[PDB]
């Protein structure tokens, strides 16, 4: 049983690398450049989940296991993993699967997310958990076909409403508004719509196997990295989802070597190792602290309508927002080189060179990320240029081409 | 008494940082290049060491505790770090002060290196390290003035002698060829003499120090890098070698800081992370297995005259020559520049080496580096070549240029 994390972990990290799906980019994008992208597939895969993990309770293949409300830790815990997310470069589901695409800054972030997550459960930070156990809210629902017995407060269930209500009412607001509305346009060919779909049944499945396996939860990124950093020091075994972290590195390594995306990678400043150092460290505090991340709590436990998890996430916003202030703010006429540079920076560089340039001019610029080639084209037709062609150099490396209109 | 540590640390730290004191470099490029300058000032430091460690005993400043007998552990363990060490790029010594110098390899490699002997000692690895303790031999000393009690066999106890009088016997041969013998020239101010002094009594005050606190031993790095890992992760509390790791890289980086040579530093190749990820991790198995590293059996053992410890630091010294053949098998015109900034010391050496003699008479060399121990070899590798050196100017913090001009 236990094994099935492996699969469901391999084809997580597949959907994760062919999608680009890091949330990390999707709340701070939807602040700094008003891109929407990752957020409307976000908000399709919580309300797709929403049909699914209340219709997967109702025939008997899982039961909903929402995560307990703790104000003090979800709320700080919470936060503190927002400024983190924006260190080290991605939250942790995006840290995770980066990993077998071949950065060495994610290999950096992970080690030191999984050591302060460790650290914050039993070692050197664990008097600060102990502190905020004392606010847990003592909360919670019975057993029953949609609940595991003592898991934390619902909508429903503080509204007393059988779960399939809220479930179905915020969906379809949440597709209304993701259907209804204009959406960043990108060059993904696993568009948002179709990753969506294939997150959700991937989510299902995690709930599913995993409950078989005796975790009553979904996909999750914190504890499966503490699992394996227990079996590693410790030699206890690895469960459903320590397996499962490996299987998202496995499948995002494939899925970028099978697109001929994988590489080496090295940041252009060194002081980058030492960002996503701390990040991943204040990472591991704040999941802890807060009782699940990126995954755990927001892609997994906001459509179970877990109150913890809806606050939490709330918080996982603002500290994204905060942290993403603090840091930030062919003939070829001129090249510019962002090779090695964080994800914001390609777009941004690559902007303000075609604004800093005169009309007819043919733009060069390097990057060595596959997330800025598909978003790039899109900044430069919103500028009056056009992209002439993107020719990949090195496997992993691809020259942007642009000519300057006006 | 544990915060000693630190003190002793931040002193070892300096005096590594400033004599460039690498014992992978010291075993390699005695192969490699016949460089024996790190030699002699190990043989000469072991030396120092042997005559401290026993004077030092007998005025009752502390006991020698030799390490323990294990054939198979000693023998495979001090093999498989030895191929350790020259994929990481440098001995457990080498990488902890060099996380304080800013090198992000060692940083990387560091992290594999404590984890991997964690989980040696007690994690995913422990069942190879159960098998190795069956292999432990009984042998053992008597407490005395110069021995705790059950320690590990030594030449002396093995030959019924004082044990002044081997320690005296091997320290005086092994002080004459230091100084009897020829010595590859280096550029290093804290030359080989000054730093053995140095070094051996950072050594003697560490072993007095640490044994106050409650661990009878002198330096050593395995045990510390596990002490900070076990108080991180399980809330336990620091000991001695704890702090004296952190004191090693604090020592190391105020040192670099203040000669200029600091750097957050990257390699030149992204690859050379994973190479010394996987070396940190078969240090972390090798020296746990061993029973200690370069520092715990080579600097501190030998002198104690630690059968143990002589027997691993043989093959601490074969798993190096091992892994080094599977590796290594202003205004000045300048007529052509090669960069080695961010290559693994032998390599500036190395291309500064083919450069000059693949290049024609009159011709100016710029070779660009950014370690501070390369600053220090190129010079020699070069008049031993007919060149000479014009200028080695900074460029950036921690970044030299060193412009040579060439001779027929
Ligand atoms: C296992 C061989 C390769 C180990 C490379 C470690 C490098 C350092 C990374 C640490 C965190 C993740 C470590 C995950 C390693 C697998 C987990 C493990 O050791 O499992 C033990 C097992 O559960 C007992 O029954
Ligand atoms: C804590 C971690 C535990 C361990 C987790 C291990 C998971 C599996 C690894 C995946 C990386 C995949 C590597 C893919 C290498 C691709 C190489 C490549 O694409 O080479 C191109 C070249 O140009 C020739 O065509
Ligand atoms: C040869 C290298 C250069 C010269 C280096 C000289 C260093 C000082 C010499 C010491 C050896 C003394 C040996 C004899 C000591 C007296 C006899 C003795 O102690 O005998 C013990 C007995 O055999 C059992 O307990
Ligand atoms: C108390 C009894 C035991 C003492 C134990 C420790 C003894 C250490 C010194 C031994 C002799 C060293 C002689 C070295 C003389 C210099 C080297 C030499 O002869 O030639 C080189 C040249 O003359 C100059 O650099
Ligand atoms: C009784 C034992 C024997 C006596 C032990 C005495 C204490 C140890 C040495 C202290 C400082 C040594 C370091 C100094 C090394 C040379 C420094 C130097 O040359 O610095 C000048 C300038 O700042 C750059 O060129
Ligand atoms: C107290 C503040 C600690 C900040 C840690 C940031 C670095 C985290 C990196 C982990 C790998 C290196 C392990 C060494 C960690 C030593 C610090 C530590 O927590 O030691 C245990 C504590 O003293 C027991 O009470
Ligand atoms: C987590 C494992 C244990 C970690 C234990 C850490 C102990 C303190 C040492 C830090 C590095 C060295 C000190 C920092 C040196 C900074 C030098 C610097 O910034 O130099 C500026 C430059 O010279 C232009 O002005
Ligand atoms: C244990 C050491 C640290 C591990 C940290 C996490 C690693 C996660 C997976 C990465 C793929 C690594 C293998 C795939 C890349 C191989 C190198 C490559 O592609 O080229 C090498 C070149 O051919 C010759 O130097
Ligand atoms: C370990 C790293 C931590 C990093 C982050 C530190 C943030 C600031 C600290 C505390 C804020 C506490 C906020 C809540 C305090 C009041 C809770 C409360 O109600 O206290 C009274 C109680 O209900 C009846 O005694
Ligand atoms: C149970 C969930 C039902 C969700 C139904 C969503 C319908 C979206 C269509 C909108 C029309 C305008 C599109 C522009
Ligand atoms: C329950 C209702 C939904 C059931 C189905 C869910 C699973 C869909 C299956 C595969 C994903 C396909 C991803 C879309 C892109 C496929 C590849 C493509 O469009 O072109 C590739 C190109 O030709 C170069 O390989
Ligand atoms: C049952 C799983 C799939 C449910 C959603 C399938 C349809 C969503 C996609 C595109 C609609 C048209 C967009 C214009
Ligand atoms: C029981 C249900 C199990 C889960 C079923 C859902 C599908 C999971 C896998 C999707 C792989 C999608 C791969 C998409 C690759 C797109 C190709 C691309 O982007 O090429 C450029
Ligand atoms: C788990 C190991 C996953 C990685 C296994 C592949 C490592 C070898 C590799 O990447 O080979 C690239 C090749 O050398 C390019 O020509
Ligand atoms: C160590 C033993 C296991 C080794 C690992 C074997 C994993 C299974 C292999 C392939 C299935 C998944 C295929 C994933 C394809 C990703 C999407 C993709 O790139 O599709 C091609 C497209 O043409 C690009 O544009
Ligand atoms: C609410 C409690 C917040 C507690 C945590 C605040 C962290 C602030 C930022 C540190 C990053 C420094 C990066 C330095 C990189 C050089
Ligand atoms: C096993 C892991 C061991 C610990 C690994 C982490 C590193 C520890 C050492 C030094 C940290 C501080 C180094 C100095 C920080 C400033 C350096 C500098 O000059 O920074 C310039 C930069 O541009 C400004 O943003
Ligand atoms: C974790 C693995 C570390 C690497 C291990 C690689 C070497 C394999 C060992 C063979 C030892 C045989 C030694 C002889 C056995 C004892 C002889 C006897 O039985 O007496
Ligand atoms: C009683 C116990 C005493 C124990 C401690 C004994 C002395 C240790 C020396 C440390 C500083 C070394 C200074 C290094 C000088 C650097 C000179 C240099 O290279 O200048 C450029
Ligand atoms: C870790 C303890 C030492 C931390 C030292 C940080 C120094 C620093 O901030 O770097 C220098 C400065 O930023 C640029 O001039
Ligand atoms: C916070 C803790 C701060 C600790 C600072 C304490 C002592 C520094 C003294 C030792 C400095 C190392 C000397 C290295 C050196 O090069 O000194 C000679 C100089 O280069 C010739 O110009
Ligand atoms: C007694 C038992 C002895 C043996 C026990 C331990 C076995 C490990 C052996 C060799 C590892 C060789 C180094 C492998 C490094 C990984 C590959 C790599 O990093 O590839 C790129 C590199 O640059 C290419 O030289
Ligand atoms: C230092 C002793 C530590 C403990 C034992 C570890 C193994 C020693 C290595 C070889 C044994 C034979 C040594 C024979 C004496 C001359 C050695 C020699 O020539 O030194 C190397 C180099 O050639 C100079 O240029
Ligand atoms: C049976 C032995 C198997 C292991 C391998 C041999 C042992 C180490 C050899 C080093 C010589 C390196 C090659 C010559 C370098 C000359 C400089």
């Amino acid at each position: 049983m236990i094994w099935t994390g492996l699969l469901v972990g391999f084809l997580f990290g597949i959907v994760l690398q062919r999608g680009r799906i890091a949330f990390n980019s999707a709340f701070r994008d939807v602040l700094l450049f008003k891109d929407n992208y990752l957020f409307k597939l976000a908000v399709f895969t919580l309300a797709l989940e929403m049909i699914l993990f209340v219709l997967l309770s109702q025939v008997g293949l899982m039961q909903m296991n929402p995560k307990p409300l703790n104000l003090v830790g979800n709320i700080i815990g919470g936060f503190v993993f927002g400024l983190g997310m924006v260190l080290a470069g991605g939250c942790a589901s995006g840290v995770t699967y980066r990993v077998g695409e071949g950065l060495t800054t994610a290999w950096f972030a992970a080690l030191f997310y999984g050591l302060g997550a460790y650290a914050t459960k039993s070692g050197a930070f664990s008097w600060w958990l102990s502190w905020v156990g004392q606010f847990k809210s003592p909360l919670s629902v019975e057993e029953s076909a949609y609940y595991v017995k003592g898991a934390g407060p619902t909508i429903s269930s503080v509204l007393g409403l059988n779960p399939w209500i809220p479930a179905l009412v915020i969906a379809a607001l949440f597709i209304l508004w993701a259907f209804g509305t204009k959406t960043t346009s990108r060059e993904t060919k696993f568009n948002w719509k179709i990753a969506s779909v294939c997150l959700a049944l991937v989510a299902g499945l995690g709930f599913i196997t995993s409950t078989l396996s005796g975790r009553k939860y979904g996909l999750g990124i914190t504890g499966g990295w503490i699992n394996l950093f227990q079996g590693f020091l410790t030699n206890s075994p690895l469960n459903w989802e320590g397996l499962e972290i490996v299987g998202i590195i496995l499948g995002a390594g494939v899925a970028a070597a099978v697109a001929g995306e994988f590489k080496l990678r090295m940041p252009k400043n060194p002081v980058t190792y030492l960002q996503v150092g701390i990040g991943g460290l204040l990472m591991g505090i704040g999941a802890v602290t807060a009782g699940g991340c990126n995954i755990g709590h927001f892609l997994t436990g906001v459509p179970q309508l877990a109150l913890s998890s809806w606050l939490a996430s709330i918080f996982f916003i603002l500290g994204n927002w905060t942290m993403a202030w603090i840091l930030f703010r062919y003939q070829v006429s001129k090249e510019i080189d962002v090779r090695g540079e964080v994800c914001p920076i390609p777009d941004v560089e690559a902007k303000r060179a075609v604004q800093s340039a005169n009309d007819g001019e043919i733009i060069l610029v390097r990057i060595d990320y596959p997330a800025s080639k598909e978003r790039i084209p899109e900044t430069v037709k919103k500028l009056g240029s056009e992209v002439l062609e993107i020719e990949e150099a090195a496997p992993g490396e691809w020259n942007i081409y642009i000519k300057v209109k006006k």
